[PDB]
DNA sequence: TCAACTGAAACCGAGAAAGC
DNA sequence: AGCTTTCTCGGTTTCAGTTG
């Protein structure tokens, strides 16, 4: 299972604006979860933790692939939906404000 | 798949006026489709159908959610838009008179 | 004026399928 | 094999833009 560590990697980069930890316990984050259609929608900065993750699992190809955000997202999506490494914490997400962001919690290696 | 189901069964029950076949095979039906802005308007009875959509898939709870008529109708529009059990007959509907309706046709399984 | 309405497209959870 | 990520499906939600 790759998807652990590399997005606790890509959060600890600091490479993605908005994709912050919450706490100094480094168990809860935030993932900027931004709407494809919004007017205030920019791909290259939006869209950058889910292409990097079809990048890294080879399922897009710069220079080969179209581009295709909507699915980029949907993979990650599903990948945190059936981890068990990560929960949403959906009561706390902040999907209506301008940034938005949906709220994760990882889970301890024991549960 | 509930919706194709469903909603035979919603017209089959006789509970919605206007809900009706257009013929005897069952292939075509009307779905009453009154704009919400009319003075004609009167919530109970033309948002019956849209609401009983709304509860049937847990998207509206009496007790916990505030009647909204116009999403009831913005999401049974969609889904029968988006389905290809149902295909509107747009130049037999009617939505230019004092009852407007909108007719469909049922798809066959095999289509 | 603005609530309601719209097609199109983006989005969604879940189970099957695919992949390690 | 058993685990993790992806594909498929049947709707749902939101978008800019229109309508009554």
């Amino acid at each position: 299972g790759k998807l652990r560590q590399w997005l606790i990697d890509q959060i600890d980069s600091g490479k993605y604006p908005g994709l912050v930890w919450e706490n100094e316990e480094k168990s809860i984050f935030r993932i900027p979860w931004k709407h494809a259609g919004k007017q205030d929608y920019n791909r290259e900065e939006d869209a950058a933790l889910f292409k990097a993750w079809a990048l890294f699992k080879g399922k897009f190809r710069e220079g080969i692939d179209k581009p295709d955000p909507p699915t980029w997202k949907t993979r990650l999506r599903c990948a945190l939906n059936k981890s068990n490494d990560f929960e949403e914490l959906v009561e706390r997400s902040q999907l209506d404000i301008s940034d938005p962001y949906k709220v994760y919690r990882i889970v301890p290696e024991g549960a």
